[PDB]
């Protein structure tokens, strides 16, 4: 069948993902008692959007759950999902005269029925007239909360739907759940997507040079990924420590490159820390390999049944065990976890789902709860995992001085604290190792490839090889 | 005092430049007999977006009227400034400490925008009732390229005053349209970065890449060597393929092709717009050399007319006769030439306006304030001012030449027009593809100032395709 690519080494990507994604939301929702006979899936794409008031245009990305269902690029299209027979309607609009004039050829709806394999093609101005005709006992809208950003998704509407009986509570979780296990064709995008931005972190750890601004890597990481991947977008805002990152890296500071490309909207998320000067200090070298330390027990701890929170304060351990080796802290290391002394230097959660969304969906589906406590609360899923499931692993230690500051006047955690040796580490800056990986049967597998141990990294910076 | 810089090469940008459209804006206002002793304007910036329902950022891009007066590039931030005495207060939102896992005072924002005061946006209410304001000056207005009216500022508690919405808009518009010297600094270097990188771009492109290779590049060296985050607009180079000017254009480039790359970098919201046109082996054909030299042509002859008091559309109309005269001396055209410009011919080969202003937006307000008409008349309908031009002004100077084809066949339907077309020659230029020349203009009291610096000349071209220094002439 078709497939998406952008050519050169890009990665081909069948149509038929979003067709297998299709069935498996079915064979879902006909498992769910409440879902009636004749029920018809109703999704709605995104529209183009412009700066303001301005006809300034913003780069157009589709909606998440319609490029799971769809594949669809193109702006202002709705797409159905007979629920009983898998059938497809994709809804394109209808074109006028001069968009062949100002902006290309004006397709045929047999066009879009060959480009994107679904069963049907229809203008978006017929779609009330569609969905009469084909009777539906109700309409499955899609309206849930994000538990990342707290928004409610919006609901799919046209000219008309008022006519149909809508329900608007069954799809969502339903659909987040799909989401949340990978199919094997998903899998190979997200490999190819690891891959690309794994290449480009090489790039920036072997362009960097003391002196540079930030958003000079930034820069040459996008280039990578755009030329060389088709990556257009970033998958989010690109994080460069040391809205351009204009700050100058300093001789003697630890670079942290938190970064990744989208391919066909399914996303990339990785950190790579490294000293600027290609030299890591005594210091340094300690605080990273704590975190190269936690990073290989989480992956290797992982596997089908393991309670995401474990991992979390396995990492918040290893941590404290290498702090405390380093004389920063002193005391029990369990007395320590039992006063949240981990989330002092690890303040977010050790990692979450990823998918089409960098902050991928179903963390918290109903029945499963944020752990309020200081690190754990921070964590996008209190999930146990199993084979599919994608997740970054991405501990890190920080020296953040308002979590120091409050903790030296807690007497719980003050007494854990040497401030003649902490003080040395204020303004030490922060290392993260953020690994993109995938749940198997037995374990893990990892997507990531980057330079990780001291001697890599210092070689590959040094130009070697 | 201090300024927007992002180190290395890149321009410094006073934050005196803003205070100066603060002062314009004032100006024009007190001299406005409608404006109420004790006015205040009250803008409001642009706040962050996600990607739908998702915590997905969207990249923040300052509103162009709030940075035009401000330069701020804090997301969700109110400023406003007392009309009768200039002073200005900026508002920035009152940030939770866990932000901090540096939180900034208000003293440091004073510092680094060189406002009179600073407060937290949930205190405007508290604050603007204490001033004792008669009248709150908000913006609301139609956008005469989006057709979009503009957002007029709202904060809890403002139905408490008095508001007008109608003054503000034609006045800030009308500050906007003319463009101080500290403005067009900015312009210059945009245009400058905009200019080397499409150097890049024509030293770069190989037969056998794929079109967003280039555009790729482009970014890259704005972004890298210039600080521009952010292009003006989607760099053209596909809508076709996927829907959408943003999409990667993945055409591949073909030998005997004739590139058209439409790029401009933007830096501290400020824009460029620039289009070069280049056969994509380094070496153009007879056939190409004509259509190209047409377009240089009309571009130079519409430059070298430019000065204040020309009518813009009367540009417009040259460009067309100069493209009809051109395209009759190719044998595409045969007959009068006074006959073809009656039939409106021109616009079959360029649909588009001339060109338009330029400044914080690429497309640029105030092409059409009142009393200011659009010409009903095909490729004239398309421009986006029908203004004389005055000092200040910054426009786009963008002929072109295209042989689209469902245009072609019009004509060809048309008894009013297709005797002109010899579909002999004509023939040969289907699928020739599109010519257009994009250079941005400051008009001066005098004639223009032309920003953009990239090789026009067959001969410049050629050679800078072939690697030659950009000193090379
Ligand atoms: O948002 C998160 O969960 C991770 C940790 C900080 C950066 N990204
Ligand atoms: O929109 C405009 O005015 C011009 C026409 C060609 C592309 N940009
Ligand atoms: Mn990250
Ligand atoms: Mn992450
Ligand atoms: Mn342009
Ligand atoms: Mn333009
Ligand atoms: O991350
Ligand atoms: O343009």
């Amino acid at each position: 069948g078709p497939s998406f690519w952008l050519g050169n080494e890009t990665l081909k990507v069948p149509l038929a993902l979003f067709a297998l994604n299709r069935q498996r939301l079915c064979e879902r929702l006909r498992k769910n008692p409440a879902v009636q006979a004749g029920s018809i899936v109703v999704l709605q794409g995104g529209e183009e959007t412009q700066r303001y008031c301005t006809d300034t245009g913003v780069l157009f990305r589709q909606e998440s759950f319609f490029h799971w269902a769809f594949g669809v690029t193109e702006p202002g299209c709705y797409g159905v999902i007979d629920v009983d027979t898998g059938k497809s309607t994709l809804f394109v609009p209808r074109l006028p005269a001069s968009h062949a004039t100002w902006m290309g050829k004006i397709h045929s709806k047999e066009h879009f029925k060959e480009k994107y394999a679904v069963d049907d093609v229809q203008y978006v101005d017929e779609i009330a007239s569609v969905l009469t005709s084909q009777k539906p006992s109700v309409l499955l809208t899609l309206r849930g909360v994000n538990t990342d950003s707290g928004s409610v998704c919006r609901e799919a509407s046209f000219d008309g739907i008022s006519k149909f009986e809508v329900n608007n509570t069954i799809l969502h979780p339903e659909i987040v759940e799909c989401r949340v296990f990978k199919t094997d064709m998903e899998l190979e995008v997200l490999r190819y997507t690891n891959k690309i931005s794994s290449e480009a972190h090489r790039e920036v750890m072997k362009a960097v040079k003391v002196g540079m601004k930030e958003y000079e890597l930034e820069s040459l990481f996008e280039h990578y990924c755009y030329s060389r991947g088709g990556m257009r977008h970033s998958s989010y805002t690109c994080i460069c420590g040391s809205a351009p990152n204009d700050r100058t890296i300093q001789n003697g500071d630890m670079c942290l490159f938190d970064m990744g490309g989208e391919y066909y909207c399914f996303a990339s998320d990785i950190t790579c820390s490294f000293p600027a000067n290609g030299k890591f200090t005594a210091d340094q070298k300690a605080v990273y390999e704590a975190v190269l330390r936690s990073s290989r027990a989480v992956m290797g701890a992982m596997k089908p049944g393991v309670w995401w929170p474990d991992m979390h304060r396995l990492a918040d351990r290893i941590h404290l065990e290498e702090l405390a080796h380093m004389g920063i802290l002193s005391g029990s290391v369990d007395a320590m976890v039992q006063a949240h002394l981990g989330a002092v230097f690890m303040p977010h959660g050790l990692g979450h789902f990823l998918g089409i969304d960098v902050h991928d969906v179903g963390g918290y589906p109903e029945g499963v709860e944020r752990i309020d406590e200081p690190g754990l609360r921070s964590l996008r899923t209190a999930r146990h995992l199993q084979p599919g499931m994608v997740l970054t692993v991405e501990p890190g230690i920080y020296f953040i001085d308002h979590l120091l500051d409050e903790a030296l006047a807690d007497p719980a955690r003050a007494s854990f604290l040497n401030r003649e040796v902490l003080q040395r580490f204020r303004g030490f800056g922060r290392v993260r190792i953020e690994e993109d990986v995938v749940v198997t049967d037995s374990g893990i597998e990892l997507l990531t490839c980057v330079p990780r141990t001291v001697e890599e990294i210092e070689a590959c910076m040094a130009g070697c090889d």
